[PDB]
Order: C-alpha cells, then structure tokens, then sequence
C-alpha cells in the first residue's frame, strides 16, 4: 500500500514533462516535497513548470532542456541532472515524439523517429543512469500504452516502439536479477488519458471514455514507488481484466530454469 | 499448354488443410536464404515448383543456394546480394526481384543481424542495429513489395521469436526488435482489413532451433531441447500459403498451449467497434 511520504526527499527525473501526463507526475511529486529535474524542448514551459513545483512544495526544482532525438543530449542530461540532485531514486521515461492517427504507407522516416525517440533514448537514459540507480537501489518507470500490449490500427510506428520498450525492458528486468542488481523497471500500460495531445488526436475517429491526466501520474508514481513490475491504467472495467496475460508470466518461469549465466 | 491452363489451387478446406501445389508457380521472395531456416525455405520452395529470389550478403553460398534450387526443381531461382543495413538496398532489392520474376506472390521476412547472447550492458551500436536491421529493414521491404502483393493478393510472412512475445534474458537488442514486428505488422493488419488490402501477414513465432548459428550462440548458456529447421521451414511456408496470422513452432507440446494469447484478440475486437475510419 503507497503512501506519498515514500516520494519524500526523493531524487526523480521526469522526461516530457512540460505538458500532459509529464507535468502532472512533476506536480504530484513536489506535492510529495521530492527533488524533481523535468525534461522537453520547450525551456519556457519546463520554467513554469519548475516554478508552480517550488509552489506545491518539491524539495528542489530544476529543468534541462533540449530534443531526446539528441542522444548525446540524452546522455549528458543524465549526468547534469545527477549532479543537480546529488543522486538519482527514480528515473520516468515518459516523453514520445508527436504522431498522430493515420494509416500506415510510405513514411519510414516516422517509423525511424518514433524507435529513436520512444525507444533508443530510453535506452540512453537507462545506461547513463543505471550507475546512480545502483547505488540508491533505484527505480525505472517506463510509460508505455495499451497499444503496446494490444494491436490497434491508425499508430503502427508508434505501437511499434512501445512494444519495443516491453520486449528490451522486460528482458532486462530478467538480467538484473540474476545479476542482483536491485533497480526496480515497470511498464506502465495506459489506456486512453484526457490529455489535449490525445483529446486533439482521438477526435471524430476514437469514440472511448478518456481517464483523467492528474490519477493517471499518480498511478503511474505508485507503481514505481511500489516496484511493481507493471501498472495497467485504464477506465473500463473490461479493459483492465483482458489485458493482463498471466500465461507469459506462467511461460516465462516454466523456462527460467533452462539458463546458466555464471559468465 | 500454360495459355491454355486455368483454374484455382484455393477450394474447399485449402484455408485448413495445406498442400504443396499451393506454392506451383508462385513468385516468392526470401531474405537471409544463404544459411539456417531461410535456405530451408528456399529448398522446401524449390520441391514445390516456385519462383524464388533468395537474398543475403555472401553471394558465394547464395550461388549454392541458387544451384540446388533449380536442382530441387525450382520454376527459377535467383540471387541478390546485399546488406539489410542499407535501406536503399532492400528497396531497390524488391523491384529488381520483382522484375526477375514478374511480379510477387509471397514475401518471407526472416533476415536478422549477428547476435549473441550477453547481458545487456552499454552496447547501444547494437541495439540500434537490430532495430534497423531486424525491424525498419522489414517495414521498407514492405513498402517497396505492397504494390505487387495488392496486384496479386499475396502474402507477407515476418520470421519472429518467442522472444517476441515473452521475455528472456541475454536478448534485450533482439527481443525489443522481435516485439517490435508484432506491434508494426499487427497494426496494419488492422488497417489492410478496413481499406480492403487482401494481402494476409503472418507472424512466425519460434522456439530454439537447430541451426549452426543458434546452436553455437546457445553453447554452456541456454539449455533448451532445439526443434528441426527443415520441419521450421516447412511450418512458416505452410502458415504463409493458409494465410494463418500467427505460427507458433517449439519443441514442447506446453508451450504452443500457453504462448497464445486468447484476451489481446477478444481485447482487440471489443476495441474494434469503438473507432470510425470512414477518412
Ligand atoms: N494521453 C494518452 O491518452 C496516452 C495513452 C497511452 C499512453 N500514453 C503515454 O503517455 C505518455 C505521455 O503522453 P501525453 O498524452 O502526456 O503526451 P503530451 O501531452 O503530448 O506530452 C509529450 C511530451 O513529450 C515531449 N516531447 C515531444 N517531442 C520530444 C522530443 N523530440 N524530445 C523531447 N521531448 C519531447 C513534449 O515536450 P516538447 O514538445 O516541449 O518537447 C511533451 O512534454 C507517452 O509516453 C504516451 O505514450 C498516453
Ligand atoms: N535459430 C533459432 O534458434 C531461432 C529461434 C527463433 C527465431 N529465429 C528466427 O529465425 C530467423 C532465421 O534465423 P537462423 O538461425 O536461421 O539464422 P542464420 O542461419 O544465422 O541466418 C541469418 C541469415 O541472415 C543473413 N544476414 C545476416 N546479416 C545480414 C545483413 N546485414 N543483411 C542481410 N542479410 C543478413 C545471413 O547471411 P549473410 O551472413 O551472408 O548475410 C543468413 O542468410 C531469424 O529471423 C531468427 O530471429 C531463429
Ligand atoms: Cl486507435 C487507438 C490508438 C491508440 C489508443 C490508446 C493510445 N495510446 N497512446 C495514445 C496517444 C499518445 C499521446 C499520443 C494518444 C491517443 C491515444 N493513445 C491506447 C489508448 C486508443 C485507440
Ligand atoms: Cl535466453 C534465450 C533467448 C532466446 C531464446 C529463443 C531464441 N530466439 N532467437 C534465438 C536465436 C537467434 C539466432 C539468434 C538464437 C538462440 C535462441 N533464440 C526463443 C528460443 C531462448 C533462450
């Protein structure tokens, strides 16, 4: 059972947090008085984000910004953010590159973005700070969708990338603990969040029930802070039961011991 | 007699009961078709009177492939040889494999980079790689084959893993790539099905197999029964021709019990009514 002063005084890093799911993890945990280092490209509103999280109460509150298409800005954001903190507890993978509902053709150069952004800069952020995360016994917090679990059509690049981050993650997540590296990863698996983003983009072709931003991002802490392994956000009841495959989890023990990896 | 022949291999249970006449004279491409359960493919193809245009780097063993092809009894067999690395490569492959054979039926998506078996450290040259060369190789094979498949109704089939679809240490870089396919090709499956593309996507799901390069990747670290990759081949070509949207081939008998995942398909369909695509 989580509690909010399990934030408290704690080290997180929050990527695409000037606007929609980002800024309200970044909000909710200076609620919590964390230290808090938001990331996105967009200086002037990570400034107000920073300064309405001094206002809830966050322990500290600072921004670095720039594009995660970048990574070598990827990686030195890391160690800049590290230094600010003196440390790092919780590391929140949440910014995507913009996409939008539309059928699949020709466009190689989404499909190509979308694996750099959602995908490969996660990967960056993870090695640069897997050293800190070590040392504070840290978590990873990976803010995928249902449409990384599930296909959908009108988001086949994008699906692509989140599935990606399930499959890399999750095989990692197995590595660490062999290797008793005691970093907590959860996928967080959301269904569709009233965000002007996904509210501009689902209209007139999605016709579901949005759940609100603000319960979202806190759901989304909880599960880190609780070291869940995955985190499944969603306002149907239907949806919730469905999505959950306790097969591959049945699959994936039944084969752990077909491995020797003392080298 | 061919001017003067017609008529359709495809009746009464051809979408349940495969025989090799369904592969007569059909124009299919293989990729990574030098070694392992590609060149099993391009042979059991060969057996069944098809066109094929085999590709790899190594244009030497792509000439014995080629070679025992038209041996097998292959319509006509071609090679081209080439990196997946190179977008601009697997294109131009496609339309020069297209023109060899005039036209395309089957396209087998079963290429991947060289990998092992390591824990995933800081080695991000290689996940970029698989990504590009197991997953965004696929998907501009794919752009650059829709247009013939559309013509004749034809077939994509996307070599995959159980790593694909569950987790397993020591392939971080493969398996993102792996699930990655599922993700991409499941999509526009979705999509095909509203804008009416009749052309079908398989998605082979497999366990270890005993190809030179599993079998040597796997030594002293993964201990695992190895499934045949003459029977492999044969299974993914049979799902492709029935034009079955999964294959799911392993050595236990349990795991093709549990691997399928019946909650994501009726979770798909509950979603399907939710959407309007009439733009
Ligand atoms: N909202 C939903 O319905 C929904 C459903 C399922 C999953 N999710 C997941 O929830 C997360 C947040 O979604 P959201 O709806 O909150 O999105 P959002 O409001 O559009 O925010 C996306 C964030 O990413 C940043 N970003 C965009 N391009 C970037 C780049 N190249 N480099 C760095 N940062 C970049 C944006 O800031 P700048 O443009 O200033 O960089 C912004 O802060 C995503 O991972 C998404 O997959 C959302
Ligand atoms: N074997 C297993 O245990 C296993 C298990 C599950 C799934 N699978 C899947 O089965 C498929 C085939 O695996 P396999 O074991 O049969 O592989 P394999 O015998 O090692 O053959 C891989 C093929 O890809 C080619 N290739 C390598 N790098 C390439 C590049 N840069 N550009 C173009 N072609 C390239 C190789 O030829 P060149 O080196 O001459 O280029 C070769 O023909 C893969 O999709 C694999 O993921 C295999
Ligand atoms: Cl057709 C369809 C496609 C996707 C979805 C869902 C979804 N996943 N990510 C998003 C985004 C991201 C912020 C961009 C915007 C809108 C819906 N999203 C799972 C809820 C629902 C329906
Ligand atoms: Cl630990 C572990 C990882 C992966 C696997 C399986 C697997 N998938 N692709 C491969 C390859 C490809 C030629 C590289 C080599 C060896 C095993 N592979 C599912 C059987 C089993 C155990």
């Amino acid at each position: 059972e989580f509690r909010p002063e399990m934030l408290q005084g704690k080290k997180v890093i929050v990527t695409g947090a000037s606007k929609g799911i980002g800024r309200e993890m970044a909000y909710h945990l200076a609620k919590m008085g964390a230290h808090v280092v938001v990331t996105a490209r967009s200086k002037e509103t990570l400034q107000k984000v920073v300064s309405h999280c001094l206002e809830l109460g966050a322990a500290s509150a600072h921004y670095i910004a720039g594009t995660m298409e970048d990574m070598t800005f990827a990686e030195q954001f890391v160690a800049q953010a590290g230094k600010l903190m003196g440390g790092l507890d919780m590391l929140i993978l949440n910014h995507i590159t913009n996409t939008s509902l539309n059928l699949f053709h020709d466009d190689i150069h989404h499909v190509r973005k979308s694996m750099e952004v959602n995908f490969l800069s996660y990967v960056v952020l993870t090695v640069a700070a897997l050293p800190m995360l070590k040392q504070s016994n840290g978590s990873i917090v990976v803010v995928s969708s249902l449409a990384g679990k599930v296909a959908y059509p009108m988001v086949a690049a994008y699906s692509a990338s989140k599935f990606a981050l399930d499959g890399f993650f999750s095989s990692i997540r197995k590595e660490y603990s062999v290797s008793r590296v005691n970093v907590s990863i959860t996928l967080c698996v959301l269904g569709l969040i009233d965000t002007e983003t996904a509210m501009k983009a689902v209209s007139g072709i999605v016709h579901m029930q949005a759940a609100p931003k603000e319960e979202c991002a806190l759901e989304i802490i909880k599960g880190g802070a609780l070291r869940q392994e995955e985190v499944y956000y969603d306002s149907s009841r239907w949806t919730t039961l469905l999505i959950r495959n306790p097969c591959r989890k049945i699959l994936e023990e039944l084969y752990s011991t077909s491995y020797n990896m003392d080298r």
